[PDB]
């Protein structure tokens, strides 16, 4: 029932993200948050969060910074959600990461330092909400992996954005 | 030949300034690039210098360095102005040219480097307009429709109006 709502939000998201729409992008991304945030169930988030990873995906590998920040804080809001309603938020917080580490990879190696440093920054508010060690965990990867990405392209920005992000959630835990 | 290995040597030293951000020894290098190709007076040496320029800017760009990219972008200007003086059939230098605005703006507008986005578009512009055939202004015009949809799947309105001026101006100055 509102998973067959989500997805004609899916299909109208990513039609969005593919073509640079970013206002239909941002408007669909937020009927996507509000009916997870209506049904308030574990599966209406996690599906929310793969609109929200696929439409990520598509405006980090086009460019697109405004959608890559839109789409990170509907992430970013299904986590606090979770953290606050679902029973066991720990697989809802592990697909938020994972979405975050797509953008965060496709930004660092094509040189991206803006959407990089929003990638990281979702990264450690994620963190810092979740508390756990696994959170933690992926979001240092996340770290890790732009780090490495950046200094084989000579990228000393990004390399040093990885740099305070990577104490600052060191400095949370 | 003997001057394909003075041209690897000077990108070497090109490309470790790309990746250190130094914009001024890039553009010494692509002179040095630029006159090594002056001295020869042969398309493959002006070919050469090309893939140079767009090997260059690549780096730069994915570095996060968008001055150094700006600068070999008109380097690659001053290589057709100098090919159309000196080679009988430029237009395999003007074809490899424009071809190598059009994947450095490409590069660019993923990294969300608006300014050599820019640069890019002038240059293709300035590539239409010393070449003068009808041939490079319809190259020219593809480049710039190419980077019109590329800065349109960026969101990237700027880049956008910017495409749509130039794209007149090509078509005016034909």
């Amino acid at each position: 029932d509102e998973r067959r709502e989500l997805e004609k939000v899916a299909r109208k998201a990513i039609e969005a993200a593919r073509e640079g729409n970013t206002d239909e992008v941002r408007e669909q991304l937020q009927r996507a948050l509000e009916i997870a945030r209506e049904s308030g169930s574990e599966e209406a988030f996690k599906l929310a969060l793969e609109v929200v990873r696929r439409v990520a995906e598509v405006a980090a590998r086009a460019g697109n910074v405004e959608a890559v920040k839109e789409a990170l804080r509907v992430a970013l809001e299904i986590v606090k959600e979770a953290m606050e309603l679902i029973k066991d938020p720990e697989a809802i917080v592990r697909l938020a990461l994972e979405a975050v580490r797509v953008v965060a990879e496709v930004a660092a190696r094509a040189g991206a330092v803006e959407a990089v440093k929003v990638a990281l920054r979702v990264a450690l508010e994620i963190a810092k909400i979740a508390g756990t060690e696994e959170a933690v965990r992926l979001a240092l990867e996340v770290v890790k992996r732009v780090s490495d990405i950046a200094k084989k392209a000579g990228n000393e920005d990004a390399v040093k954005e990885a740099e305070e992000v990577r104490k600052k959630i060191e400095e949370e835990s």
